[PDB]
């Protein structure tokens, strides 16, 4: 049905998490359609972007409250970084938001703490094709709950 590849990733469709803890940054990718990628997972990102769809799934930090999903739809960009990008970022990227919201879903939060091979999600991971599918899926049920 959809092909994966020995790490359980679509060539298609790549999907990365957002850890996000703090409202000012989501508030504004919310409105502007802007985020910063971590130097850390900047590389995998870029590289995704360049061979596949990309999706970044926003999830608040603290509480796991899915906050929505959207595409990248720019490379990224060291001189279009938001305001509240500091020294961990690499650069901006502009995305096309699909979903928005502010819930707690416990079927989402108990992907998210299993993201890393059992563990909970660490900020700009790679998930799997099923993690991420099944993720927008959740969101779309919990918003037209």
């Amino acid at each position: 049905r959809v092909v994966l590849d020995e790490n359980g990733i679509s060539h298609r469709s790549r999907y990365f998490i957002m850890l996000c803890d703090n409202e000012t940054a989501i508030a504004h990718a919310k409105k502007t359609s802007i985020w910063a990628v971590k130097k850390d997972s900047s590389k995998r990102i870029s590289d995704a972007y360049k061979k596949a769809s990309v999706y970044f799934i926003f999830v608040a930090q603290q509480t796991y409250n899915a906050l929505g999903y959207a595409q990248v739809v720019s490379d990224l960009n060291s001189t279009e970084l938001p305001f509240w990008s500091d020294s961990s970022h690499a650069g901006g990227v502009r995305i096309k938001w699909i979903k928005t919201c502010n819930l707690f879903s416990a079927e989402i939060s108990e992907i998210v703490s299993h993201m890393d091979h059992g563990s909970e999600a660490r900020d700009g991971m790679e998930m799997m094709y099923d993690e991420g599918s099944r993720l927008c899926t959740l969101i779309n049920y919990a918003i037209m709950k």
